[PDB]
């Protein structure tokens, strides 16, 4: 069973950047899949991002995809941060050999 360590809560003023990184407990990152999920409160969860590449139109593309070739984590920019931003993230990662995981629960705040 692997793991996924990210950042646990932190907060930004509206009108920042935001980056989040995103660990497999394996090391394995610019070798599998990853993608970006956003949760809260009056809400459903919405795949913001796929394959941590596919951008929807609907989402604004204000979220980045990208990754090191180190195979050390998996690192996103997100610009334009607002109170739209606001709400948790949740990212999962999925291998050749399926076996598909969830995990990266960070909660995000714009003061």
């Amino acid at each position: 069973n692997f793991m996924l360590t990210q950042p646990h809560s932190v907060s930004e003023s509206p009108g920042k950047t935001v980056t989040i990184s995103c660990t497999r407990s394996s090391g394995s990152i610019a070798s599998n899949y990853v993608q970006w999920y956003q949760q809260r409160p009056g809400s459903s969860p919405t795949t913001v991002i796929y394959e941590d590449n596919q951008r929807p139109s609907g989402v604004p593309d204000r979220f980045s995809g990208s990754i090191d070739s180190s195979s050390n984590s998996a690192s996103l920019t997100i610009s334009g941060l607002k109170t739209e931003d606001e709400a948790d993230y949740y990212c999962q990662s999925y291998d050749s050999s399926n076996h598909v995981v969830f995990g990266g629960g960070t909660k995000l705040t714009v003061l």
